[PDB]
């Protein structure tokens, strides 16, 4: 956006925890080329207690499933808008999970570490929760 700082330094500072950027076009490729991962999709935030609230939670959450390699992919800002867009989101930003070409669902969790895990839970394995 006009000036790009805040969210410049956001994207940059998880970038630099390798999690590697993604195009919209390029949402397919890693879609098909990926055997597991989550896509983040960042316009802007609700509020947030703080501004990133820090995702370490969400890294060993998902290495909890050592089977399933998790591709993060993290999309620019304009590529966030036409990724959802292409993909039929309203506008919140968050982490959306994919496996197998299908859909699993969207974290919307994002303080409480016992919820955190249900839901992803639930995502990974549906039926027991997908309270969502």
């Amino acid at each position: 956006m006009s000036n790009d700082t805040p969210f410049d330094a956001l994207w940059q500072r998880m970038l630099a925890r390798g999690w590697t950027p993604v195009s919209e076009s390029r949402l397919d490729d890693w879609l098909t080329q990926a055997p597991d991962g989550v896509v983040l999709l960042s316009s802007d935030p609700k509020r947030t207690p703080e501004v990133s609230d820090n995702p370490v939670m969400i890294g060993e959450l998902l290495r909890e499933f050592p089977d399933y390699t998790w591709q993060v992919a993290i999309a620019d800002l304009e590529q966030s808008e036409a990724i959802g867009d292409r993909f039929g989101v309203f506008r919140f930003p968050a982490t959306l999970v994919f496996t197998g070409g299908n859909y699993r669902g969207v974290l919307n969790g994002i303080h409480p570490w016992a919820e955190l895990i249900n839901l992803m839970r639930g995502l990974v394995e549906p039926q027991q929760e997908r309270a969502s």
